C-alpha cells in the first residue's frame, strides 16, 4: 500500500483533533487540507514514526508548530486515544516533559467555569453517565431531552449556556437538525455525541466542531467541554471588546 492509502483511514480523526484544537469546523478542516496538499506535493516531508497515524499527527503538529501545547497534549491522550509515549512522539518532546505538559493541562482542563447545560440523549444510561461527569466538573444539568420537541421546549424554558446532543433520537429524527433550530436565535457551544464519528469527519460539508464518540472515555467528554468553554470565553471576550 502507498502513503495515500496508508494515511487516508486516519484523516477523519485528524480533522476531529484539528477542530478541537482550533474551535471551528472551517479552521479545523482547512489545516488538515493544507497538510494533506503539502504531503501530496512532496512525500518526503512525511516524518519517520512508529506508525502511519503517529506520523500523520506529527506532520500536522509540526506544520501547526491553535490552542496551547498542554491542551494539545491532553487532547491527544483524552480525545485521540494515544498513550503518553505516542503523544510525546507526536509532539516531539521527551516522555518526562510530556508528563509535566499533561499535569499543567489536567489542572486547566479540570478547572472549568460552572455552566448550565442541556443533554439531548434518549438512552437513559448514556444520559446519566454524561450528567454524572458534567456534575463532577461543577456544571449544572438543566434537564435531559429525549426528542426534538422536548429539546426545543427545554431550551426555551431553561435557556442553557451549552448543549451536549446525541446525533439520533428516540424517533428517527436528527439531533443535528434539532440543535440547528436553537443555533438560529442564539449561538451557543454544542458537543455532539455519536456512535459513528467518521460519518461527520469528512470535511466535505457542514459538520460538528466537537464530537464525542459513544461509548466514551469520560475524559474525552471532560476534554471537549473544556475546549468548548475555552473558545466560548475567547469568542465572548473578543465580541464585547469594543464596548
Ligand atoms: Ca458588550
Amino acid at each position: 500500500m502507498t502513503l495515500s492509502t496508508r494515511i487516508a483511514p486516519h484523516l477523519p480523526y485528524l480533522r476531529r483533533f484539528s477542530r478541537a484544537l482550533t474551535g471551528s469546523q472551517s479552521s479545523g478542516d482547512a489545516y488538515v487540507a493544507a497538510a494533506l496538499e503539502a504531503l501530496i506535493a512532496d512525500v518526503g516531508i512525511f516524518p519517520e514514526a512508529s506508525s502511519d497515524r503517529i506520523g500523520l499527527y506529527r506532520l500536522f503538529c509540526n506544520l501547526y508548530k491553535i490552542a496551547p501545547l498542554p491542551r494539545q497534549a491532553f487532547l491527544l491522550v483524552a480525545v485521540e486515544g494515544f498513550n503518553d509515549h505516542e503523544a510525546a512522539e507526536i509532539l516531539e518532546v521527551d516522555q518526562a516533559e510530556f508528563g509535566r505538559l499533561l499535569s499543567t493541562a489536567s489542572g486547566e482542563i479540570s478547572r472549568q467555569v460552572a455552566t448550565r447545560l442541556m443533554i439531548i440523549e434518549d438512552e437513559p444510561l448514556i444520559a446519566m453517565d454524561i450528567e454524572q461527569m458534567v456534575e463532577s466538573l461543577g456544571h449544572e444539568v438543566v434537564g435531559i431531552a429525549r426528542t426534538k420537541d422536548e429539546a426545543l421546549a427545554l431550551y426555551e424554558k431553561e435557556k442553557p449556556r451549552m448543549v451536549l446532543a446525541d446525533i439520533q433520537l428516540a424517533d428517527g429524527s436528527s439531533g443535528i437538525d434539532a440543535v440547528n433550530e436553537i443555533l438560529h436565535d442564539n449561538t451557543i457551544p454544542v458537543i455532539f455525541i455519536t456512535a459513528f464519528p467518521e460519518r461527520l469527519l469528512t470535511g466535505e460539508r457542514p459538520e460538528p466542531t466537537f464530537l464525542v464518540t459513544k461509548p466514551f472515555n469520560p475524559d474525552m467528554v471532560k476534554a471537549l467541554i473544556s475546549q468548548a468553554l475555552f473558545f466560548e470565553e475567547a469568542s465572548q471576550v473578543a465580541a464585547h471588546h469594543h464596548h
